[PDB]
């Protein structure tokens, strides 16, 4: 793939992929595994977010993509989505700022750049 | 996409997609959401499988693909995987046979046929 | 493929493919074979255009895509190009208006819709 | 693209792309432009081969791919084709051996590795 690696739930600044994206690129992502967003036995999350028996605020404790400090939903993954801004791709477990210290585990994520922007001319 | 729909957790025979696959095709799948594989408060499953605070045997209670009565791991998703046998793609919550009655909920799944088999000649 | 067929050189209005494209879709095309853009034995064209021993004006006698009555270069083919406007894909041998009567032959063309527009959100 | 560049018609050993393909990968290629396979005014060829008013033996003076010292037709291009052998992708103007000395020009070729072999399992 274009990048595969682990996304630690404790990394408040997320994980750098080294992928530089341009508006109009298309990408696909899949994410596997389990993390904790708190020490309580219930505070598990898949990339899609917290287990529904303990919901958290909108988009919190979900896997997101940061592109140039814009934030996009990813969750368990996306297929052939258009990149709407230029920027480096950072993957982030979107916990509340300052609450990462009780997080543990990591997701295994694959990213494919399906295409680089080139328009019909 | 080529197919998008829900896959009920209580469907012992899965969800038929109507996608007729051939050996050599390649597909991508992403799966979102949550299901219950049992009545207990901890018996939640992502497509990847049960939440690890109540682990189940390998592959059990995970989203799988059935093609020609063969099962293949899918989980939260797969990217550009080659199909090894002809048959219609069936999406299945791979619970223990006979234990589908205590299941509820459904996953939301998208399937893309990335390519139809054609070799260099 | 999504569409495969022949594009006749003598069709002043091109060949309608039935592929309804939206802005943001991406497509790939490959074009094979040879056509006559005139009755002389020198007036041969590949999809990229006239054989350069009898050159014609820019874009003339080349395979182009017509979408929303706008013309885009295709030639021998394109890979993963972004569609800039909505409309049915029309494949056109781009001969001088009024000069299609002395044309003959057809290209063998394949089109794949690589993705349907869907932005990260 | 994974690789793009020129394929000189006078290169008897073709052009090495540095793409190391594996059996089960899929690729797309498109090739543009015109070359001479001889010094006479009619000995032009597109990637699909010579202009048909001076036809040459089958596959001669076409753009082919060499992988594992086997030969595959490419021509003006191919979409999402499965690679049947392991090797580096070599792009070659398939002139009769020993007759490259009267060739000139080059095709402009783009190659995309559409996917790397990974089966459903
Ligand atoms: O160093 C050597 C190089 C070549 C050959 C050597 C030694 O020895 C022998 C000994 C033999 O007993 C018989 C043949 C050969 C050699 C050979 C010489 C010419 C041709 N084709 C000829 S003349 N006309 C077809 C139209 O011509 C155009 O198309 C061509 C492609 O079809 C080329 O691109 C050519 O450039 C272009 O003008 C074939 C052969 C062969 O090998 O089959
Ligand atoms: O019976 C009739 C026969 C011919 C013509 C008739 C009636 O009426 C009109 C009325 C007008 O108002 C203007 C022109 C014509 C007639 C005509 C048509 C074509 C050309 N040549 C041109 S443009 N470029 C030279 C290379 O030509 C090749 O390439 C071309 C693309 O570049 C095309 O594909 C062409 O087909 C192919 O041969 C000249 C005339 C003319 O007579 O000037
Ligand atoms: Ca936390
Ligand atoms: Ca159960
Ligand atoms: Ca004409
Ligand atoms: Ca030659």
């Amino acid at each position: 793939s274009d990048w595969s690696g682990s996304v630690p739930a404790n990394a408040e600044n997320g994980k750098s992929t080294g992928l530089i994206l341009k508006q109009g690129d298309t990408i696909s992502v899949v994410a596997h595994g389990w993390v904790k967003y708190g020490r309580d036995n219930v505070e598990w999350a898949a990339p899609d977010g917290p287990v529904p028996n303990n919901p958290q605020p909108s988009s919190i404790a979900t896997l997101v993509a940061k592109i140039a400090n814009k934030k996009f939903a990813i969750g368990n993954g996306v297929l052939h989505k258009t990149v709407p801004v230029d920027g480096e791709l950072i993957l982030l477990f979107n916990d509340v700022p300052g609450t990462f210290g009780d997080n543990s585990g990591e997701f295994q994520v694959e990213v494919i750049i399906e295409s680089r922007y080139s328009p019909l001319k």
